[PDB]
């Protein structure tokens, strides 16, 4: 009945996730000066620079140079020593208007509840009780590992630490009913980018000491558990110099580690017309509620639409045996409780408002109670 | 016991997958002249720009100029008139070397059977036995449906076709002891790019005619199948200059169309020793070889690494309850069976020979035969 998961997270210098970072802080931007502001903003990160490519219809105006600098600052690339630095890096922007066409067919000319959806795709939500917050263990863990790294760089109690980071943590299970329990963890990765004087024996010793120990409670911990820390043996470049980043390739990160389903879509960047995030949030929202809500102790939604059309094309529930109810009586119960066009969950899910930097590290579920986590009490 | 299952795919020309193209037709120019190059290329597209960034370290002396432009014609973005054209794209280049850090740790004076993974992750293998080549049929019709849209177009049957298209496909599904069996699929979606002059009705009753019916068997359709074709209302303005492209951005569709599972890496311009990419391609072929030696109808395989390390971290099955023998048990078949350290992997799955750009469009599995396609034949 036991079985093995493994999940991962990033720490907010990975490439890839400054990317998402610096799209969301544009998104953000936007949001500040025009809630109605159509963004679909990618970012690309290499040595020296920041790429802005995308699509933007607002009437903001927004100092991409002093946002963009402001995020990698936050992130902590202050100096050419750490690979990357917010005050000497390139910014190059490559952004026009969002395409009269798309606009055409999504929301011009149409009342704010009954826009379309700003693509066709598929979405899906997931919510576990194996955790307070209603997300898989193996997730949690290795996000709460990448945020000790930052909190311990930023306090200076390991001033060695560099921003870029990844974790992984592996899970040993068993099965409950179609739900899950966690029992021990089997094995953590942590990688870490280091500056040039510390040693390995010293940084292996503080990964442990002070940052597993730190963050996985010690019932979950023995003798059996397999440590792989700083790896690779070195790693002093780093940042977008040892990697390039984009916005939108930690969609996995970003979401259930693994656990449930993903669609596809990215989050970082776009607004609420994007349905790749606000149904996906909307899904996570409606899967939390049945969970809280105590119909199922597991589950996975999935919905999907159309570009232009304002219904979802299909909506799905899997309980994982986890319900008494059948599929049919929870789709019911999710259609008189829930309206899942994108012009009424911008509403239900106050998405104009510019919080979406705060999503974009450390995963967008199980923290801090925005709004899609915050269960709806459901009336059956 | 009935439930909808939705999935995507998109075309040659969508913005993300000329990305992924282009990616993998760097490696492939890369891998003909040196087998053993480290290759990390990420590909930008955006109106009248293909960016290439990232690490490469090759003894290949590659003309990036030409081989961008030969994989953008082959497309078809050959004119204005079109939104993009290959012989006067900008074509810029921002490749680095390898990270001497991230050799070192990884294959620097390595046995080739003991290199370490390229990166730490998780990757997910799955089939079904719904189809013959055992894939999703959600998948597998999304994917055929922009094949024809590609082949009508480059034959000159439907001259007003664009490269850029999407389709989705929602299948009725019946539950079987774990197993799946479609039904009848409940809603097709396309939308593809065309030129000024065609009218919507015109390109309707095409999309009917000769790209739903020339592709879906009409068992599955029936009354009640709903149709969203060309939803938008109009698409004169696409590829890049609707929507910037990035590599990885398209992994769902590269997979299993939201079956299965996914641990978040993207596989195109990366070679053997990034496991995102070899270490998916081995689950798959152990996934298919489960399903196609009878042992069961479905199963999805995840394995996870440590930047550096060869042998998997962590490996386990699930087989929705399709086969009389237990995780432990099949677990144990596939130790006998098959060794999934980077380096012997390589070697059973021939990933030194330049055949990705054939892997870059309508899904890396289920299709021509890959050597991860073939099933091993299991001794147990
Ligand atoms: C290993 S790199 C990806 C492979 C790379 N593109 C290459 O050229 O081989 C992926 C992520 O691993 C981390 N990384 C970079 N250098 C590393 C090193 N020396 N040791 C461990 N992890 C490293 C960073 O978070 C980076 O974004
Ligand atoms: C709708 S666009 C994504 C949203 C876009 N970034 C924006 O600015 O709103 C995503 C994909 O849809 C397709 N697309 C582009 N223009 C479209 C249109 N007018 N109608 C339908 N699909 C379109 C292309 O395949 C494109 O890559
Ligand atoms: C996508 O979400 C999942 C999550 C968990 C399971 C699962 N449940 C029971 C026993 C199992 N053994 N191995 C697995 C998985 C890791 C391959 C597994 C399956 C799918
Ligand atoms: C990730 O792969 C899957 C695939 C299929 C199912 C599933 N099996 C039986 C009944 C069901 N109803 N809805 C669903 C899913 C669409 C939400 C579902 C679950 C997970």
């Amino acid at each position: 009945g036991t079985f093995l998961f493994t999940s991962e997270s990033v720490g907010e210098g990975h490439p890839d996730k400054i990317c998402d970072q610096i799209s969301d802080a544009v998104l953000d931007a936007h949001l500040q000066q025009d809630p109605d502001a159509k963004v679909a903003c990618e970012t690309v990160a290499k040595t020296g620079m920041i790429l802005l490519a995308g699509e933007i219809t607002s009437r903001a105006a927004v100092d991409y140079q002093k946002v963009v600098r402001e995020a990698v600052k936050h992130i902590g690339y202050d100096d050419s020593s750490k690979g990357f630095d917010y005050k000497t890096c390139n910014v190059l922007v490559a952004l026009e208007q969002q395409s009269p066409d798309i606009a055409q067919g999504v929301h011009l000319d149409r009342n704010e509840e009954d826009i379309g959806a700003g693509d066709q795709g598929l979405m899906f939500g997931y919510a576990t009780d194996e955790t307070e917050e209603c997300m898989p263990l193996t997730i949690v863990l290795a996000h709460k590992l990448n945020a000790k790294l930052a909190e311990l760089r930023r306090n200076g109690t390991l001033p060695w630490l560099r921003p870029d980071s990844k974790t992984q943590v592996t899970v040993q299970y068993m099965q409950d009913r179609g739900a899950v329990l966690p029992i021990r963890v089997h094995t953590i990765v942590i990688s870490v980018q280091h500056d040039e004087e510390v040693c390995l024996d010293e940084m292996r010793d503080a990964l442990k000491e002070k940052v597993i120990k730190a963050v996985v409670p010690a019932k979950y911990l023995d003798e059996d558990t397999i440590y792989h820390l700083q790896p690779s043996g070195r790693f002093v470049i780093g940042g977008p110099q040892g990697d390039a980043g984009l916005t939108g390739r930690k969609i996995i990160v970003d979401t259930y580690g693994g656990w449930g389903a993903h669609g596809g879509g990215a989050f970082s960047g776009k607004d609420y017309t994007k349905v790749d995030r606000s149904a996906a949030y909307a899904a996570r929202w409606v899967a939390k509620s049945l969970v809280k809500g105590g119909l199922c102790r597991r589950v996975l939604v999935q919905v999907s639409y159309a570009i232009g059309v304002s219904h979802p094309l299909s909506i799905s529930i899997f309980h994982y045996g986890t319900s008494q109810k059948s599929e049919r009586e929870l789709l019911e119960i999710v259609k008189k409780n829930f309206d899942l066009r994108p012009g009424v969950i911008v509403r239900d899910l106050d998405l104009k408002k510019p919080i979406y930097q705060r999503t974009a590290a450390y995963g967008h579920f199980g923290r801090d109670s925005f709004p899609w986590e915050v269960p709806k009490k459901l009336k059956y």
